[PDB]
DNA sequence: CAGGTAGACGCGGACATCAAGCCCGCCGTGAAGGTGCAGCTTCT
């Protein structure tokens, strides 16, 4: 099991949505708050969300 | 080559009730997955 990688922990970031055969970069970096009033993503001011990984 | 002016077209009252609306059987499947390693193969 410690052999076996692979795993990254995503949290924002899944390249393999657009065309799974695509070894691509995945990130973990959730983004920075918006500074425009107005709009609002990335479930990130409340209620706390779970991990991906790939 | 022409063909009218005027004025007005009613009120009332009512428009049904009864009873029931089926049963049977079935509803396609085939193809739409990536990653990692062991071993083979081909070439030098």
């Amino acid at each position: 099991a410690a052999r076996r990688v692979g795993q990254l922990q995503l949290v924002t970031h899944t390249l393999k949505p657009i065309h799974p055969d695509a070894r691509g970069s995945n990130l973990h970096s959730l983004p920075q708050a918006p500074g425009q009033p107005g709009l609002a993503g990335s479930h990130e001011l409340g209620d706390r969300l779970v991990s991906d990984v790939v």
